[PDB]
Protein backbone atom coordinates (compact mmCIF):
# COMPACT_ATOMS: atom_id res chain seq x y z
CA UNK A 1 0.00 0.00 0.00
CA UNK A 2 3.16 1.98 0.57
CA UNK A 3 6.39 2.46 1.07
CA UNK A 4 9.48 5.05 1.78
CA UNK A 5 9.30 6.79 -1.20
CA UNK A 6 6.14 6.03 -3.10
CA UNK A 7 2.28 5.01 -2.01
CA UNK A 8 -0.78 3.65 -3.64
CA UNK A 9 -4.45 5.29 -3.88
CA UNK A 10 -7.00 6.14 -7.07
CA UNK A 11 -7.45 8.41 -9.49
CA UNK A 12 -10.90 8.44 -12.06
CA UNK A 13 -9.96 8.33 -15.53
CA UNK A 14 -11.90 7.54 -18.74
CA UNK A 15 -11.87 4.09 -21.01
CA UNK A 16 -8.69 3.93 -22.96
CA UNK A 17 -11.28 3.83 -25.98
CA UNK A 18 -13.33 6.70 -24.77
CA UNK A 19 -13.71 9.44 -27.79
CA UNK A 20 -13.51 7.13 -30.40
CA UNK A 21 -17.14 6.49 -30.90
CA UNK A 22 -18.22 10.77 -31.17
CA UNK A 23 -17.35 13.48 -29.09
CA UNK A 24 -17.51 13.14 -25.25
CA UNK A 25 -19.15 15.45 -23.29
CA UNK A 26 -20.19 15.74 -19.45
CA UNK A 27 -23.00 17.87 -17.97
CA UNK A 28 -21.65 19.68 -14.33
CA UNK A 29 -25.58 20.62 -13.27
CA UNK A 30 -28.02 17.87 -15.59
CA UNK A 31 -31.26 18.77 -15.13
CA UNK A 32 -33.61 16.09 -14.00
CA UNK A 33 -34.03 14.23 -17.25
CA UNK A 34 -31.13 15.27 -19.02
CA UNK A 35 -28.53 13.19 -19.52
CA UNK A 36 -25.54 13.98 -18.17
CA UNK A 37 -22.53 12.35 -19.97
CA UNK A 38 -21.85 9.98 -22.74
CA UNK A 39 -19.15 7.74 -20.52
CA UNK A 40 -18.39 7.06 -17.37
CA UNK A 41 -15.76 7.50 -14.82
CA UNK A 42 -13.79 4.58 -14.26
CA UNK A 43 -10.88 4.42 -11.47
CA UNK A 44 -7.57 3.12 -11.41
CA UNK A 45 -5.20 1.70 -8.86
CA UNK A 46 -1.95 4.29 -9.75
CA UNK A 47 1.28 4.38 -7.86
CA UNK A 48 2.56 7.49 -6.14
CA UNK A 49 6.18 7.88 -6.43
CA UNK A 50 7.33 10.93 -3.95
CA UNK A 51 9.31 13.58 -5.87
CA UNK A 52 10.58 15.05 -2.62
CA UNK A 53 13.33 12.70 -2.92
CA UNK A 54 14.17 14.27 -6.12
CA UNK A 55 12.11 17.73 -5.90
CA UNK A 56 14.46 19.83 -7.53
CA UNK A 57 15.58 17.30 -10.74
CA UNK A 58 11.76 17.83 -12.47
CA UNK A 59 11.55 19.84 -15.58
CA UNK A 60 9.19 21.73 -17.62
CA UNK A 61 10.66 20.71 -21.12
CA UNK A 62 11.42 16.98 -19.80
CA UNK A 63 8.61 16.01 -17.62
CA UNK A 64 6.27 18.97 -18.21
CA UNK A 65 5.97 19.94 -14.77
CA UNK A 66 8.64 21.87 -11.73
CA UNK A 67 8.56 22.40 -8.43
CA UNK A 68 9.77 25.49 -7.24
CA UNK A 69 10.35 27.72 -3.92
CA UNK A 70 8.21 30.65 -4.17
CA UNK A 71 6.93 32.55 -0.26
CA UNK A 72 4.24 34.97 -0.40
CA UNK A 73 2.91 36.66 2.27
CA UNK A 74 0.86 34.94 5.29
CA UNK A 75 -1.43 38.44 4.83
CA UNK A 76 -1.73 37.39 0.52
CA UNK A 77 -2.39 33.83 1.90
CA UNK A 78 -5.49 34.67 4.30
CA UNK A 79 -7.16 37.47 1.91
CA UNK A 80 -7.64 34.34 -0.75
CA UNK A 81 -8.81 32.07 1.78
CA UNK A 82 -11.29 34.62 2.03
CA UNK A 83 -12.23 35.10 -1.01
CA UNK A 84 -10.98 38.35 -1.68
CA UNK A 85 -11.30 38.90 -5.99
CA UNK A 86 -9.61 41.49 -5.98
CA UNK A 87 -6.41 40.35 -4.10
CA UNK A 88 -6.55 37.17 -6.16
CA UNK A 89 -6.62 38.99 -9.73
CA UNK A 90 -4.18 42.24 -8.55
CA UNK A 91 -1.15 40.86 -5.95
CA UNK A 92 -1.42 37.18 -6.62
CA UNK A 93 -1.63 37.35 -10.52
CA UNK A 94 1.72 39.63 -10.39
CA UNK A 95 3.06 36.90 -7.84
CA UNK A 96 2.15 34.27 -10.61
CA UNK A 97 3.43 36.11 -13.18
CA UNK A 98 6.93 37.14 -11.69
CA UNK A 99 7.30 33.53 -10.70
CA UNK A 100 6.38 32.17 -14.77
CA UNK A 101 8.89 34.85 -16.11
CA UNK A 102 11.34 33.46 -13.24
CA UNK A 103 11.68 30.09 -14.15
CA UNK A 104 11.08 29.92 -17.46
CA UNK A 105 12.20 33.68 -18.74
CA UNK A 106 9.16 34.25 -21.00
CA UNK A 107 8.39 38.00 -22.24
CA UNK A 108 4.74 37.83 -21.52
CA UNK A 109 2.77 36.54 -19.20
CA UNK A 110 -1.53 36.27 -18.86
CA UNK A 111 -3.01 34.83 -15.89
CA UNK A 112 -6.54 33.93 -16.39
CA UNK A 113 -9.27 31.65 -14.47
CA UNK A 114 -8.12 31.06 -11.03
CA UNK A 115 -9.98 28.40 -8.54
CA UNK A 116 -9.65 28.61 -4.88
CA UNK A 117 -10.32 24.90 -3.59
CA UNK A 118 -11.08 23.63 -0.33
CA UNK A 119 -12.29 20.29 0.40
CA UNK A 120 -15.40 19.81 0.92
CA UNK A 121 -16.49 23.37 -0.01
CA UNK A 122 -19.76 24.93 -0.84
CA UNK A 123 -18.68 26.55 -4.10
CA UNK A 124 -19.12 23.80 -6.42
CA UNK A 125 -16.88 20.94 -8.10
CA UNK A 126 -14.52 23.81 -9.23
CA UNK A 127 -14.13 25.11 -5.87
CA UNK A 128 -12.96 21.58 -4.72
CA UNK A 129 -10.09 19.10 -5.30
CA UNK A 130 -10.00 17.56 -9.08
CA UNK A 131 -11.10 13.76 -8.71
CA UNK A 132 -10.44 13.39 -12.28
CA UNK A 133 -7.32 12.96 -14.37
CA UNK A 134 -6.82 15.80 -16.78
CA UNK A 135 -5.00 18.41 -18.83
CA UNK A 136 -6.84 21.43 -18.71
CA UNK A 137 -6.58 22.64 -22.40
CA UNK A 138 -6.57 20.65 -25.77
CA UNK A 139 -4.51 22.42 -28.07
CA UNK A 140 -7.45 23.81 -29.93
CA UNK A 141 -8.29 25.38 -26.53
CA UNK A 142 -5.10 26.67 -25.65
CA UNK A 143 -5.18 28.73 -29.49
CA UNK A 144 -9.00 29.42 -28.91
CA UNK A 145 -7.53 31.39 -25.46
CA UNK A 146 -4.89 32.89 -26.77
CA UNK A 147 -7.47 34.70 -29.05
CA UNK A 148 -9.91 35.50 -26.40
CA UNK A 149 -7.22 36.82 -24.29
CA UNK A 150 -4.79 38.67 -26.19
CA UNK A 151 -7.03 39.86 -29.12
CA UNK A 152 -5.06 41.66 -31.90
CA UNK A 153 -1.70 40.28 -30.52
CA UNK A 154 -2.56 36.33 -30.40
CA UNK A 155 -0.97 35.93 -34.19
CA UNK A 156 1.68 38.41 -33.35
CA UNK A 157 1.98 36.07 -29.95
CA UNK A 158 1.70 32.93 -31.42
CA UNK A 159 4.77 33.72 -33.78
CA UNK A 160 6.82 32.85 -30.80
CA UNK A 161 6.98 30.01 -28.13
CA UNK A 162 3.29 29.17 -26.65
CA UNK A 163 2.97 27.28 -23.05
CA UNK A 164 0.40 26.62 -21.19
CA UNK A 165 0.59 26.36 -17.68
CA UNK A 166 -1.38 25.74 -14.32
CA UNK A 167 0.41 27.05 -11.29
CA UNK A 168 -0.84 25.41 -8.08
CA UNK A 169 0.04 26.44 -4.50
CA UNK A 170 -1.07 25.24 -1.17
CA UNK A 171 -2.87 27.36 1.01
CA UNK A 172 -3.11 25.36 4.28
CA UNK A 173 0.11 23.14 5.02
CA UNK A 174 1.71 21.12 4.90
CA UNK A 175 -0.81 19.25 2.17
CA UNK A 176 -1.49 15.61 3.26
CA UNK A 177 -4.73 15.03 1.97
CA UNK A 178 -5.60 14.93 -1.61
CA UNK A 179 -2.50 16.27 -2.76
CA UNK A 180 -2.11 17.44 -6.56
CA UNK A 181 -0.24 14.33 -8.52
CA UNK A 182 1.33 14.74 -11.82
CA UNK A 183 2.54 12.59 -14.51
CA UNK A 184 5.94 12.20 -16.32
CA UNK A 185 4.91 13.74 -19.73
CA UNK A 186 7.15 11.71 -21.81
CA UNK A 187 5.03 8.39 -20.13
CA UNK A 188 1.73 9.90 -21.70
CA UNK A 189 0.87 7.83 -24.96
CA UNK A 190 -1.04 9.77 -27.45
CA UNK A 191 -3.79 6.66 -26.92
CA UNK A 192 -3.95 8.20 -23.30
CA UNK A 193 -5.89 11.60 -24.40
CA UNK A 194 -9.97 11.82 -25.13
CA UNK A 195 -10.57 15.50 -25.47
CA UNK A 196 -14.36 15.91 -23.21
CA UNK A 197 -16.52 18.73 -23.47
CA UNK A 198 -17.45 20.13 -19.96
CA UNK A 199 -21.15 21.77 -20.22
CA UNK A 200 -21.68 24.44 -17.94
CA UNK A 201 -24.37 25.36 -19.47
CA UNK A 202 -26.98 23.99 -21.63
CA UNK A 203 -24.17 23.67 -24.64
CA UNK A 204 -21.27 23.76 -25.41
CA UNK A 205 -19.68 27.04 -24.93
CA UNK A 206 -15.40 26.99 -25.13
CA UNK A 207 -13.32 23.93 -26.83
CA UNK A 208 -12.48 21.23 -24.28
CA UNK A 209 -10.03 19.86 -21.93
CA UNK A 210 -8.14 16.44 -22.39
CA UNK A 211 -8.76 13.54 -20.26
CA UNK A 212 -7.01 10.47 -19.44
CA UNK A 213 -7.30 6.92 -19.48
CA UNK A 214 -4.62 5.00 -17.34
CA UNK A 215 -1.46 3.07 -18.27
CA UNK A 216 0.67 0.88 -16.69
CA UNK A 217 3.48 3.15 -18.41
CA UNK A 218 2.47 6.01 -17.16
CA UNK A 219 4.98 7.28 -14.37
CA UNK A 220 3.15 9.22 -11.72
CA UNK A 221 4.36 11.77 -9.67
CA UNK A 222 3.28 13.73 -5.92
CA UNK A 223 5.34 15.92 -3.70
CA UNK A 224 3.96 14.52 -0.05
CA UNK A 225 3.77 17.06 2.61
CA UNK A 226 3.61 20.25 0.18
CA UNK A 227 4.16 24.01 1.03
CA UNK A 228 3.00 26.98 1.37
CA UNK A 229 5.81 28.02 -0.51
CA UNK A 230 6.26 24.81 -2.59
CA UNK A 231 4.80 25.58 -6.07
CA UNK A 232 3.86 23.50 -8.78
CA UNK A 233 3.86 24.37 -12.24
CA UNK A 234 2.05 21.95 -14.61
CA UNK A 235 2.47 22.52 -18.63
CA UNK A 236 -0.98 21.88 -20.02
CA UNK A 237 0.68 23.00 -23.79
CA UNK A 238 3.46 23.57 -25.17
CA UNK A 239 4.47 24.67 -29.01
CA UNK A 240 8.02 23.48 -28.96
CA UNK A 241 8.97 19.47 -29.49
CA UNK A 242 10.35 18.82 -26.19
CA UNK A 243 10.43 15.40 -24.77
CA UNK A 244 7.07 16.45 -22.60
CA UNK A 245 4.91 18.68 -25.09
CA UNK A 246 2.61 17.95 -21.67
CA UNK A 247 1.90 16.67 -17.98
CA UNK A 248 -1.71 15.64 -17.07
CA UNK A 249 -2.60 15.97 -12.93
CA UNK A 250 -5.32 15.45 -10.81
CA UNK A 251 -6.01 14.88 -6.39
CA UNK A 252 -5.99 11.31 -4.65
CA UNK A 253 -7.24 10.33 -1.31
CA UNK A 254 -3.79 9.84 0.71
CA UNK A 255 -3.97 6.22 2.53
CA UNK A 256 -2.05 6.99 5.25
CA UNK A 257 -3.29 10.58 6.98
CA UNK A 258 -5.48 11.15 9.59
CA UNK A 259 -9.54 10.79 8.77
CA UNK A 260 -9.42 14.08 11.12
CA UNK A 261 -7.27 16.01 9.16
CA UNK A 262 -8.23 19.31 8.24
CA UNK A 263 -9.50 19.77 4.82
CA UNK A 264 -7.15 20.58 1.57
CA UNK A 265 -6.66 24.52 0.52
CA UNK A 266 -5.14 25.53 -2.56
CA UNK A 267 -5.21 27.93 -5.55
CA UNK A 268 -4.18 27.44 -8.67
CA UNK A 269 -4.36 30.02 -11.59
CA UNK A 270 -3.98 29.24 -15.42
CA UNK A 271 -1.06 31.47 -17.67
CA UNK A 272 -0.49 32.01 -21.30
CA UNK A 273 3.65 32.17 -21.25
CA UNK A 274 5.00 33.62 -24.79
CA UNK A 275 8.59 33.52 -25.17
CA UNK A 276 11.15 31.82 -22.42
CA UNK A 277 13.15 28.62 -22.60
C1 LIG B 1 -13.53 19.40 -11.86
O1 LIG B 1 -13.09 20.04 -13.05
C2 LIG B 1 -11.76 19.81 -13.25
O2 LIG B 1 -11.15 18.85 -12.77
C3 LIG B 1 -11.12 20.76 -14.06
C4 LIG B 1 -11.25 22.00 -13.43
O3 LIG B 1 -11.24 22.07 -12.21
C5 LIG B 1 -11.42 23.16 -14.17
C6 LIG B 1 -11.59 24.37 -13.49
C7 LIG B 1 -11.45 23.16 -15.50
O4 LIG B 1 -11.61 24.23 -16.33
C8 LIG B 1 -12.13 23.75 -17.58
C9 LIG B 1 -11.89 22.21 -17.56
C10 LIG B 1 -11.25 21.97 -16.19
C11 LIG B 1 -9.74 21.71 -16.38
C12 LIG B 1 -11.83 20.80 -15.40
C13 LIG B 1 -11.63 19.47 -16.14
C14 LIG B 1 -13.64 24.04 -17.69
C15 LIG B 1 -14.48 23.20 -16.72
C16 LIG B 1 -13.90 25.52 -17.38
C17 LIG B 1 -12.77 26.47 -17.80
C18 LIG B 1 -12.10 25.89 -19.03
C19 LIG B 1 -11.24 27.01 -19.75
C20 LIG B 1 -10.46 27.87 -18.74
C21 LIG B 1 -12.23 27.93 -20.47
O5 LIG B 1 -10.29 26.51 -20.69
C22 LIG B 1 -10.60 25.39 -21.39
O6 LIG B 1 -9.66 25.05 -22.11
C23 LIG B 1 -11.72 24.58 -21.30
C24 LIG B 1 -11.63 23.68 -20.05
C25 LIG B 1 -11.41 24.49 -18.75
C26 LIG B 1 -9.92 24.57 -18.37
O1 LIG C 1 -6.28 21.56 -7.20
C1 LIG C 1 -6.79 20.56 -7.73
O2 LIG C 1 -7.24 19.57 -7.12
C2 LIG C 1 -6.86 20.51 -9.26
N1 LIG C 1 -6.09 21.56 -9.91
C3 LIG C 1 -6.03 21.63 -11.24
O3 LIG C 1 -6.63 20.86 -11.98
C4 LIG C 1 -5.20 22.72 -11.86
O4 LIG C 1 -4.45 23.32 -11.10
O5 LIG C 1 -5.36 22.91 -13.07
FE1 LIG D 1 -6.30 21.26 -13.92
Amino acid sequence: VGSRTWCESEMLFVQPDAGTKEELYYRVTPKPGQTQANFNWTPHKVRFHDARPQRDSFDLNTHGFTFVEDAISPQLIERIRADDTAAVEGDYFASVAALVKRVTGADHVVCFSPYTRKENSEKGIFGQPARTVHCDHTPAAAIELTHKLCGEDAVRLLQSRFRAFSVWRPLVEPVLDWPLAVVDGRTIAPDDLHPVHWLRYEKKDTEPPFQLSFSETQKWYYLSRQRSDEVSIVKNYDSEVVPSPRSAHCAFKHPFVPKDAPPRESIDVRCLVFGGR
